[PDB]
């Protein structure tokens, strides 16, 4: 089950969204919650794939050494309230109240997130080849499960420097086009991954992001590859803020490695060497707790619920002005005046109520 | 010494190279010899410092952690046979001269070493600014080759400390100056630890040398890798090809510079790790700094031997112009140009031998 206490598909924030939905239809509006969508944006091998897949909690993107994400996979997570047909997954997690659907196939339905790994290689592969082709028409995911928000993320390629297999000379500059188109949506949360291992001034994610959201407003640093890090060196001085401060801070990582992929190490295994390394490490046994996936997810959690809660004054606002109305217009008599004292208390009430929901955030 | 076989300091490349300079002195014949510079490029971190550094043999180029090079490094290694130190491998034969301190000598390497961060600190101090005024830095030697080295900032994308917003453009001009020169070997360095399309040497290094003539790949850092992962399809020619191909290096770490661990036991340190690791073991002999110093020790052989049958041409048609000169003579004057004319006869043949030997 995609339900993760924590993250962006905490129980809670789910509750919270659902409260709202069924206050907005007794007042009267269609839902302006409007939840930004989340972008994961670096140099190419920065481990972007597996930041995204984290944050979704079970595993369905291509991630390995090369160029891997060649085209953009757009995520749709949708929210849905709910065997022979599971015979043969190799999903464990696989359940009949989730699953995967692909514009580019029509009623075909995944339970086995394993499937849909191979369907975006196969979809990548049917555009793009197998030499290093890289293409911006978007592979189209929708997800169904009870426990996520109506929400989109969206992988990238990786920025790159110098042209691989069939790529033409100015790939470079076609990347770069590509990922502006879908950062520079103001309702973008960016995730500027860079691997530890690199110096930071050399992040090509950090400077994509600095172009768009210069005042750093919505970017979140990520330092993936903690653990490739020379001896005696650590992220300590970014993360206290000394070296491209970001508004938002940044979250240091550990993914799994090329040999966790090829040894199909399980994603909660690897959530587990992740606490251990930052616990066990000199360097980050300090407030270790602001360290890892868990962490990450946090943040989002808590941006997710400003977006919610933004909304909230507006509507208080619309509660008690049309309350007040309701009240006024509410000062033997005909079938109109009985029929309309009646809606107008059954309205009256229904805003009492909403006003009541609205108060216990 | 500075003496190492195999490297851009050979004793025998140095003899070579200094019994052919003789010779066309001694003979009036232009010497053609045209040595490239050698060039180091990489982003920023690479590795670049400790590479030059190691095709040197002793250490004086500042290294670590952040920003360090912020000025290019123009050394001239130059030939000269001879008449308190921290430095174990000081000796009246070797020092150092920088331009800007003209008549002081550095026996003490290390002494070099701070000389480069002070006259960066003077000019650009210490908050991560650039300039791409040179430091020109000589040494002495009767164990190196009239041979020039560059040492380069690396290219950053995100502007740190006092750099301006255009920081990255001023970075690949400065670079660019040097690697223009078609007259120049470009290492291109790359950490291993990251994918070889985000090099940004290899990118500058396409720009001048698109057809990949005159650019070694080198892979630092190849200790920091991801477990179960290895360069050799690098190394095999199936990544960006390269005619002069690549070298996997390993550089001390930052601990082994704040341990202050010496260039020996680093190199020591480098033989074993490719000699132990699953993946380089059979391949070794391609592996680490001397092979990077070999490739550079033939390329520069190549030079040398490419320019003889010019040279023994031109000998021989100067011998002949003198013969028939001579037998135009066959008083007091004539007897004293006769034996000159002969003493010219004699040097010419002396020379066309001594070149043949080659
Ligand atoms: N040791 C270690 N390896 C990591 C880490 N994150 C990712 N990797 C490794 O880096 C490689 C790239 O992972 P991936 O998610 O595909 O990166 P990416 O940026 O999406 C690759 P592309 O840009 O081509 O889509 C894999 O070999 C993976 O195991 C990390 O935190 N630690
Ligand atoms: N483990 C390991 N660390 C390396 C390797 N080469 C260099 N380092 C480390 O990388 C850092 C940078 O080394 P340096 O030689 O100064 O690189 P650079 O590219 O010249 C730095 P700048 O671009 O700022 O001048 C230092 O901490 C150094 O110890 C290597 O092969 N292995
Ligand atoms: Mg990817
Ligand atoms: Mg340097």
């Amino acid at each position: 089950t995609l339900a993760q206490p924590g993250g962006i598909s905490d129980p809670n924030l789910i509750k919270l969204v659902n409260k709202l939905q069924d206050v907005f239809t007794t007042v009267g509006v269609n839902n302006p919650i409007d939840l930004p969508q989340i972008v994961v944006v670096g140099s190419q091998s920065s481990g972007a794939s597996s930041v995204l897949e984290n944050i979704v909690g079970r595993d369905f993107l291509p991630r390995g050494q090369g160029i891997v994400t060649r085209r953009p996979l757009v995520l749709q997570l949708i929210n849905r309230q709910s065997d022979e047909r599971l015979a043969d997954s190799t999903d464990k997690a696989a359940n009949l109240d989730e699953w995967g659907e692909f514009l580019h196939l029509p009623g075909q339905k995944f339970y086995d997130f394993n499937k849909i790994r191979d369907e975006i290689n196969r979809e990548t592969e049917a555009k793009v080849g197998r030499n290093a082709g890289i293409s911006p028409a978007p592979i189209n995911l929708r997800i169904y499960s009870p426990h996520v928000l109506n929400l989109t993320l969206v992988d990238l390629p990786g920025l790159t420097r110098v042209p691989v297999g069939d790529q033409p000379r100015d790939i470079e500059r076609q990347i770069r086009d590509m990922i502006l188109k879908y950062i520079q949506k103001p309702n973008a949360i960016i995730l500027a991954v860079t691997a530890a291992n690199v110096d930071l001034a050399n992040s090509d994610g950090l400077k994509l992001a600095r172009e768009v959201d210069p005042e750093g407003q919505r970017t979140i640093g990520v330092l993936t590859k903690v653990d490739l890090m020379d001896e005696g060196t650590d992220v300590v001085d970014i993360l206290a803020g000394r070296i491209i401060p970001l508004r938002l801070g940044y979250v240091p990582v550990v993914n799994r490695g090329q040999r966790d992929i090829d040894n199909k190490k399980p994603i909660t295994a690897a959530l587990e060497a992740e606490k251990a390394f930052f616990e066990n490490h000199k360097a980050y046994r300090n407030k270790s707790a602001y360290c890892g996936t868990p962490y990450l997810a946090r943040k989002l959690n808590l941006i997710l619920m400003m977006h919610i809660k933004q909304t909230l004054p507006d509507i208080k606002q619309r509660i008690s002005s049309s309350l007040q109305k309701y009240q006024q217009e509410l000062e033997a008599e005909s079938d109109y005046t009985v029929r309309r004292r009646k809606e107008c208390q059954q309205m009256v009430e229904s805003l009492q109520r909403a006003a009541e929901i609205v108060s216990q955030v």
